[PDB]
């Protein structure tokens, strides 16, 4: 039943804001947003090239209530400060002709589009390290089997998006 766990040893803090960086410091910095195909505002979450930057805070919160995160537990992750044609802060998975990718949305988005993640915590590192899943609907319920990875796109743009090898894995460290 461990909770998560961040870059320091300590418990996540549900509802806190975190960096979410990759455990390998060459693969990067932290996570952001990019404007692509036809989106009128950064609506593209991706990971940051430059390994200094720690990229934007994230929002970590949970499906259950309580300060911490039961990583065996479902996990919204959002936004602290979300562009200006978001609806709201939260990541969701959405389909195109490329496959699941990770976006923001222009929507108000109900709780079963937004909880849909789950934190996997990697065996071989001395630190805590966590593979990122998507959970898609078993339909009343939910299944959590896809993971989340990177995709280059012709313009650098290295987007996060549902991937059959090479999933990411991040650290958390709390802004
Ligand atoms: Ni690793």
């Amino acid at each position: 039943d461990d909770d998560l766990v961040d870059a320091e040893g300590n418990l996540v803090e549900a509802g806190g804001t975190y960096y979410l960086l990759p455990h390998i410091w060459a693969h990067g910095g932290g996570i952001e947003t990019a404007k692509t195909g036809n989106e009128p505002c950064p609506l593209t979450v991706v990971r940051s090239p430059n390994e200094v930057s720690k990229g934007e805070p994230i929002r970590i919160s949970s499906q259950f209530l309580s300060l911490f995160i039961p990583r065996g537990s479902l996990v919204a992750l959002g936004f602290a400060n979300p562009p200006s044609c978001a609806a709201s802060p939260w990541w969701t998975v959405v389909d195109s002709p490329q496959g699941p990718a990770v976006k923001l949305s222009q929507q108000k988005l109900p709780e079963k589009d937004i909880l849909v993640f789950k934190f996997e915590k990697v065996s071989h590192s001395n630190i805590h390290v966590y593979k990122l899943l998507y959970c898609q609907h078993d339909e009343e319920d939910v299944k959590c089997d896809q993971y989340i990875g990177i995709h280059r796109d012709r313009n650098g743009n290295r987007r996060l998006v549902v991937t059959e090898e090479n999933p990411l894995e991040l650290v958390l460290l709390k802004a």
